[PDB]
């Protein structure tokens, strides 16, 4: 089975939440073939060696689920978006671009943190190296930051992304309404599923060669 979460939000002042993740990744991670954390895993990230204790006690938490053999995966958020390479050793993880296709179980599936859904020069490189120059998932999540400190998800956007990716699965959070969506792209039909904050309970996508479904299991 294939694990998917996001929107954990983790913080110091917010203890019950970190110890129902740490039972998360100490007991049904461990039985996965794979986790992937869809962005914003924490409420806020700069440096990726700031003196947070938390930091440290996650990192070492996800490194020993992929230590016992259960690959871990990143997607960015809006919270979390300056979270670097660095930690993602620390942690044991590997950074994925701000949208990624995998192939589970003979089907295609794209994964993204889903704000770049909304839910409110390229001709030439050495012109293409000047707009590139911040990785894309920090870019354009600088700018919309920058603009929201100056003055649900757009339909359209997430067809035109299903389409693009040659997909007929979403995964995604950001929103934080769970829930599951039908759609039409490339011709087929498709659906969209949307994950849950761990505000109060925590919530997953669990893939198998049979069955898709979103679930919700306390903190204990
Ligand atoms: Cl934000
Ligand atoms: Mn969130
Ligand atoms: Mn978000």
């Amino acid at each position: 089975a294939t694990l998917f979460i996001a929107d954990l939000h983790l913080c110091v002042a917010a203890p019950a939440i970190t110890a129902g993740f740490l039972r998360f990744l100490a007991g049904e991670a461990r039985k996965a073939d794979a986790l992937y954390i869809l962005g914003d895993l924490f409420e806020a990230w700069i440096g990726d060696d700031d003196p947070n204790p938390l930091h440290r006690k996650m990192a070492a938490a996800i490194k020993a689920v992929s230590d016992s053999g259960v690959p871990c995966y990143f997607i960015h958020g809006n919270r979390d978006f300056l979270l670097g390479k660095r930690f993602a050793r620390e942690s044991g993880m590997t950074l994925l671009p701000e949208e990624k296709v995998l192939e589970l179980y003979g089907r295609r599936v794209l994964i993204m943190h889903g704000d770049t859904l909304c839910t409110d020069k390229v001709h030439k490189p050495w012109l293409q190296t000047l707009h590139s120059a911040l990785p894309s998932h920090v870019r354009k999540r600088i700018a919309a930051r920058m603009r929201a400190n100056s003055t649900d998800v757009n339909q359209n956007a997430v067809v035109s992304a299903m389409e693009k990716h040659q997909v007929q699965w979403l995964i995604h959070g950001h929103t934080h309404r769970p829930a599951v969506h039908e759609l039409i792209a490339n011709q087929q039909p498709a659906f969209r599923v949307v994950l849950g904050a761990w505000h109060t309970e925590g919530s997953m996508v669990k893939v198998t060669a049979d069955d898709v479904e979103l679930i919700h299991f306390p903190f204990l």
